[PDB]
């Protein structure tokens, strides 16, 4: 199966998911000089205030935070997006070292880490038909860099021991994402993919330009994690992170300058 090692990982994916190699594949180096300002794009909306978080899975790739879905609770809207998307899960993607791990560069720039809030656009009725749409997602990337600590991140890190490897999951109620996002909102977007199999074409990218400041000890408790699951050999959970794949026929457009 799929993963990050030298055996399964990015450079191999086009075999199972041939999408791989598609005109739309995410993440992107987002080179922030042509990226063109478009003064057409709204300010994004986040609402978080109702949101409902359930549960946090190990799912031997990354973790999930996963929200419950099934109302109208927390919601991305305006930006470049028609409509509106509905949070399903959060999860991130991180290096083995300070100065790798994020999916998205910022002119070559690799950041310590990257956070993923994924959203499906309520015209499709739910997740598993949204992605089969080119409109159908909408994930908000932020990046991450070491220095001070998050205070908001500091519940997740904590929970992670108990989601040690691959298929544990754990209740995680009552977590509050709006405590993981920086001060601006100001962002590039582009059409692009998921970053990991299926590869499938359906995501709106909103990458904001603020990156958040985690500690070098939250980092150092992802790290921690395990891709395999229990009672098999350890492989730390380090490096899931698929490198930019080739912009081909896009323009990333700046909702900012
Ligand atoms: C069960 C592991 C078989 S080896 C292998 C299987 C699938 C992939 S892929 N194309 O990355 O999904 C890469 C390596
Ligand atoms: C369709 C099953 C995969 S769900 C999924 C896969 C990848 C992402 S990503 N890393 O945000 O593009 C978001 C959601
Ligand atoms: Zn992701």
């Amino acid at each position: 199966h799929w993963g990050y090692g030298k055996h399964n990982g990015p450079e191999h994916w086009h075999k199972d998911f041939p999408i791989a190699k598609g005109e739309r594949q995410s993440p992107v180096d987002i080179d922030t000089h042509t990226a063109k300002y478009d003064p057409s794009l709204k300010p994004l909306s986040v609402s978080y205030d109702q949101a409902t978080s359930l549960r946090i899975l190990n799912n031997g790739h990354a973790f999930n935070v996963e929200f419950d879905d099934s109302q109208d609770k927390a919601v991305l809207k305006g930006g470049p997006l028609d409509g509106t998307y509905r949070l399903i899960q959060f999860h991130f993607h991180w290096g083995s070292l300070d100065g790798q791990g994020s999916e998205h560069t910022v002119d070559k720039k690799k950041y310590a880490a990257e956070l993923h809030l994924v959203h499906w656009n309520t015209k499709y009725g739910d997740f598993g038909k949204a992605v089969q749409q080119p409109d159908g997602l909408a994930v908000l990337g932020i990046f991450l860099k070491v220095g001070s600590a998050k205070p908001g991140l500091q519940k997740v890190v904590d929970v992670l021991d108990s989601i040690k490897t691959k298929g544990k999951s754990a209740d995680f109620t009552n977590f509050d994402p709006r405590g993981l996002l920086p001060e601006s909102l100001d962002y590039w977007t582009y059409p692009g993919s998921l970053t990991t199999p299926p590869l499938l074409e359906c995501v709106t990218w909103i990458v904001l330009k603020e990156p958040i400041s985690v500690s070098s000890e939250q980092v150092l408790k992802f790290r921690k994690l395990n891709f395999n699951g229990e009672g098999e050999p350890e492989e730390l959970m380090v490096d899931n992170w698929r490198p930019a794949q080739p912009l081909k026929n896009r323009q990333i457009k700046a909702s900012f300058k």
